[PDB]
């Protein structure tokens, strides 16, 4: 009753403490994103024992003991030949909405009261330090607790709250209700070509910046976008507008045989050939049978090493879906495959 992929990423890359370690950093940094995406991977499998090895990690290492009292630190790694600790005290709230997340569906489906408290708790620290209400849209979503709002323009990550997950939040109430509708515009609103945004600013009086730019681009950020889309269970009545909006990565992808690695939001220009992961991430996302047996076979032939955390948690997401790995309801919840 084993996942294959996910018991190598564990021999691969998280240590016997319980953190997934990137190879391809000489600080062998471990992310709040790493976390995340393997506690949600743990859940998956029904991988308790290394879903509490992530978590306890997480816990002591990026939140000071405490999620509920400390949004987890993002970046955590060697700082000097002699202190191992936190590189950046500053959230990523990619992480810290899948983490509440993943705890709430653990509690859940393992009847677990501590970690459906610890999520709550979570989830409303989110609230408090990376919700903000934004003059001409409402409460968003901040990419973290700092850095990224000023007086008069904000910078937001369409990847960072997956639709499927906000529609899930919604039973919580406020702000989760409201943030459900203004993620879904930002999703369609910030796309003009047919392509989502590693990162957009909207500034006040004036609304989103969308004019031509080298940094307002589809790349490794917004990849996620169309994975998340593809991974909305059909009844999901706002899965066909995204796929709608979207459509243009999926006949790019098409028409070349190969995921762009950047294409140019404002313009649709694409360059370059992204990696496996890419490929992966788009799996769930095509919808015609021929073009998503053509990733399939770049997946199947290339899969990622062990010298490829993005390819490779990218992988476990998109090939484990098309794997039947897990599912997710019409509202959000996890659909064990177990």
């Amino acid at each position: 009753c084993t996942w294959p992929a996910w018991e190598h990423f564990k021999r691969a890359y998280i240590s016997d403490g319980g953190r997934v370690i990137d190879p391809s950093d000489a600080r062998k940094i471990t992310t709040s994103e790493g976390q995340s995406y393997a506690l949600f991977f743990a859940l998956a499998a029904d991988d308790r024992p290394m879903f509490d090895n992530v978590l306890e990690w997480t816990k002591d290492n990026l939140a000071q003991g405490d999620p509920g009292e400390h949004l987890p630190a993002w970046l955590w790694g060697k700082k000097d030949e002699n202190n191992w600790t936190v590189l950046d005290s500053n959230s990523a709230s990619d992480a810290d909405i899948w983490i509440a997340w993943s705890l709430l569906e653990a509690g859940r489906l393992w009847k677990e009261a501590r970690y459906t408290t610890l999520g709550n708790a979570l989830l409303n620290r989110i609230a408090k330090e990376e919700v903000v209400t934004v003059p001409g849209l409402g409460p968003m979503l901040l990419p973290g607790k700092v850095g990224f709002a000023e007086e008069t323009v904000w910078r937001l990550n369409p990847s960072y709250l997956p639709p499927q997950i906000a529609r899930y939040l919604t039973r919580f109430g406020e702000p989760w209700t409201t943030l459900q509708e203004t993620n879904h515009r930002l999703l369609l609103e910030t796309a003009p070509k047919g392509f989502s945004p590693d990162w957009v600013r909207y500034e006040k009086s004036k609304g989103w910046q969308l004019a031509p730019d080298k940094t307002l681009i589809s790349g490794y950020d917004a990849i996620r976008v169309y994975l998340w889309v593809g991974m909305m269970n059909d009844h999901d009545a706002q899965k066909a507008s995204l796929l709608e909006r979207l459509k243009p990565m999926a006949a790019l992808t098409a028409k070349k045989g190969v995921v762009p690695e950047k294409v140019d939001v404002a313009t649709a220009q694409p360059r370059g050939d992204g990696p496996v992961g890419f490929a992966a991430a788009l799996l769930p996302f095509l919808q015609d049978r021929d073009a998503q047996a053509v990733q399939r076979q770049k997946v199947a032939d290339h899969f990622p090493g062990d010298d490829a955390y993005f390819s490779y948690v990218l992988t476990l997401f998109g090939q484990g879906w098309d794997e039947h790995r897990f599912r997710f309801t019409p509202r959000g919840e996890l659909q064990p495959d177990w």
